[PDB]
């Protein structure tokens, strides 16, 4: 499409290639350009299509789609992951993590309430402007990063919305520790590390059938001792997020009235 000139690439892998690119026809503005090499896909974009025409705030706009598939995203400077590396001591402002974590549960309660999940949440595609405005990226397409994955993700259990606000809990504790809560190297040592800090789930709560049983797996340990700097308020919804059993884990239109908010 030559009314987009690409000038860096963002990044490479599965997905294709996302490159930066200049938007000849729109003042030679920045724009992310997604290029993805049927049904599912085909009803995929039109969800995506959707989705733009309601233009939520915390979710990157969608300028065109071409077709050998390009999608044209606005540009953002930078993702939660570099503002979290320059954000000087002692940390982000507590009410800047309220307000960017009231603006991560917007854009995700925008995503669930239209059905889409968005499976891979994670500082990386969570990105910040300019003016401190979190705009979700990279969803609506099916070292690595199991670090933000849901415990019935990991046991190939379940795949619905609450996989999402697990990945929110991992990312509110890292806003202010300024480092992965859960770094493991594997499906089986991620949720080892998990239950190190939540303690061992009823047998109850263990989903029945999946290859790793209760047995192969500890004691709960006081949230603080990992997010030292969070509040009484923020730890109940901290807690709400990281339940290991999905039914029971907040929702992000609950999350959203949790008197931490207020
Ligand atoms: C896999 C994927 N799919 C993507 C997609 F569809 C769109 C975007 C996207 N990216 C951006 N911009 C990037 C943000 C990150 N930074 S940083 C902090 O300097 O490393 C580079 C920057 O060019 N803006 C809007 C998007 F939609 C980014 C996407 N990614 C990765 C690079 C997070």
């Amino acid at each position: 499409d030559q009314q987009y000139e690409c000038v860096a690439e963002i990044g490479v892998g599965a997905y294709g290639t996302v490159f930066k690119a200049r938007d000849l026809k729109n003042g030679g503005r920045f724009v992310a350009l997604k290029r993805v090499r049927p049904l599912s896909t085909i009803r995929e974009v039109a969800v995506l299509r959707h989705l733009e025409t309601f233009e939520h705030p915390n979710v990157v706009r969608l300028f065109d789609v071409c077709t050998k598939l390009t999608l044209v995203f606005e540009h953002v400077d930078q993702d939660l992951r570099t503002y979290l590396d320059k954000v000087p001591e002692p940390g982000v402002p507590t009410e800047t993590i309220k307000d960017m974590m009231f603006q991560l549960l917007r854009g995700l309660d925008f995503l669930h309430s239209h059905r889409v999940v968005h499976r891979d949440l994670k500082p990386e595609n969570i990105l910040v402007t300019s003016s401190g405005q979190i705009k979700l990226a990279d969803f609506g397409l099916a070292v690595v990063t199991l670090w933000y994955r849901a415990p019935e993700v990991l046991l190939q259990s379940s795949y619905a919305t609450p996989v999402d606000l697990w990945s929110v809990g991992c990312i509110f504790a890292e806003m202010f520790r300024r480092k992965p809560l859960f770094r493991g190297s594997s499906d089986v040592d991620q949720l080892g590390k998990i239950l190190d800090v939540i303690g061992l789930p009823g047998e109850e709560d263990w989903p029945r059938d999946v290859a790793l049983p209760r047995q192969a797996f500890k004691s709960a340990q006081p949230i603080e001792k990992f997010v030292t700097d969070i509040d009484e308020l923020g730890k109940d919804l901290l807690l709400k997020c990281l339940t290991f059993n999905p039914a029971k884990r907040i929702s992000a239109y609950s999350a959203l009235s949790h008197p931490y908010f207020q």
